[PDB]
């Protein structure tokens, strides 16, 4: 049995607040972005870039008004690789509603469906609008984040390369301390001052699993670490940096990355962001960024790093449906020795975005999804968190009602052996 989905039915919930005030703000910014790109669209495509820009804006304005007025969802129309799968899911989701529930709609349906539907409607508007059907309405924002974090990127790249020089000479506890440090940088995006906000910490399980694979690794056999990515800019750098350490420390022999097929939840990494960012680091004029960038493209060339694109990550489906909806992806995940899931949306999809009580075990919240040993590295931006000690979440709600939606708290929450 599984609890109800978080939704905008509870007018006191964060999902309500989010659908009511924040999703319209996202769409307005997107419309602004297309407006501000008029001149660029003209230079590159002539009058018809401008007509396409106006066409897309109208459609996104229609999409906003549906949200504002709680109109029922309509089917997806433009041909695309996941259009039919989407419509099947919508039909299935309507089937879950009884007569009294009416039709799937913005303020009634599961918050997870509501948000993923919205971004997929954004993408439909764009691909409906050639010749700008390539546009990434979030790319300007994602490139800005990279440019605004040059110092931290420089500092992290510098730290990593200093470490690489010495790495051979490290004691296994010294290596473990470096690994925990990089896991913490991967979580937060100073560490001693943030340590009180780690409310669940299974980093020891990550160490035990990986160091045993390393000790017992007989030659020509692989330790695969998969990273299911979240954001671009500095957050992706922290994940690239962690992956590099994983290889340089021989805790892994291959790292596999998964991103999003389409622009998603604003800042989430697509294949174009992944490649663009590694390019900028490689062709940086800073000594340690460039060396990192060269190493990373070299990793990709040798198959030590592999980037994967799969449609499932931009479907509305909970991860419990992956065996049936994307069996090839589940089968691939089963080749991992450890899967790291970054960020809040991955946590929501791993736990169904349901109203679990605080004490429910993570294993049970996963609702059958156990491809391989896995751990969610996540800052809390949603009203859901399982695996807590009794009274722990209750105490936080009483002391700061906002605690699990501000991104202030983080977890390393592991499912697997030991
Ligand atoms: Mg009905």
């Amino acid at each position: 049995v599984v609890p109800a989905s978080l939704s905008g039915q509870d007018v006191g919930s964060f999902a309500y607040l989010t659908i009511k005030d924040r999703i319209p703000q996202i769409l307005t910014k997107v419309i602004d972005t297309l407006h501000r790109h008029k001149s660029e669209f003209f230079e590159k495509h002539g009058e018809e870039g401008v007509e396409a820009e106006k066409k897309a804006i109208s459609l996104l304005s229609k999409l906003r008004n549906e949200l504002q007025t709680d109109k029922p969802f309509i089917p997806l129309v433009e041909k695309f690789v996941d259009t039919d799968i989407w419509n099947q899911y919508l039909e299935y989701q309507q089937s879950l509603l009884n007569e009294s529930d009416g039709k799937s709609r913005w303020f009634y349906s599961p918050w997870l469906l509501v948000e993923c539907y919205m971004y997929r409607r954004i993408h439909e508007a764009i691909i409906q609008s050639p010749p700008i059907d390539y546009f990434d309405v979030f790319k300007e924002s994602k490139e800005q984040n990279f440019y605004g974090s040059q110092e931290s990127i420089i500092a992290l790249c510098t730290h990593l390369q200093q470490l690489i020089r010495t790495i051979e000479d490290l004691d296994e506890n010294q290596l473990k301390d470096e690994f925990f440090k990089l896991l913490q940088i991967s979580l937060w995006g100073s560490l001693e001052d943030l340590k009180p906000f780690i409310l669940l910490n299974d980093m020891e399980h990550l160490w035990s699993l990986l160091s045993n694979c390393k000790k017992t690794r007989e030659k020509a056999s692989a330790t695969r670490v998969y990273i299911v990515l979240d954001n671009s800019g500095f957050e992706l750098v922290t994940d690239l940096i962690l992956a590099d350490f994983l290889l340089s420390s021989e805790l892994a022999t291959e790292v596999h990355f998964y991103g999003k097929t389409i622009p998603w939840f604003v800042s989430a990494t697509t294949i174009h962001d992944f490649n663009w960012l590694i390019e900028q680091v490689k062709h940086s004029n800073h000594k340690w960024m460039s060396k990192c960038g060269a190493d990373w493209e070299e990793y990709i060339k040798m198959g030590k790093w592999v980037y994967h694109n799969h449609i499932f990550w931009t479907l509305p489906h909970e991860y419990c449906a992956m065996p049936q909806v994307a069996p090839d992806l589940y089968a691939e995940l089963q080749k991992a020795h450890l899967i790291l899931f970054k960020g809040d949306l991955n946590y929501r999809k791993l736990t169904g975005d349901r109203k679990w009580e605080f004490s429910v075990p993570f294993h049970q919240a996963l609702n059958g999804f156990h491809p391989a040993p896995l751990c969610t590295i996540r800052t809390l931006k949603a009203e859901i968190q399982v695996g807590l000690q009794p009274g722990q979440g209750e105490q936080l709600l009483a002391s700061e009602p906002s605690w699990w939606t501000t991104g202030k708290y983080g977890i390393f929450q592991y499912d697997g052996p030991l």
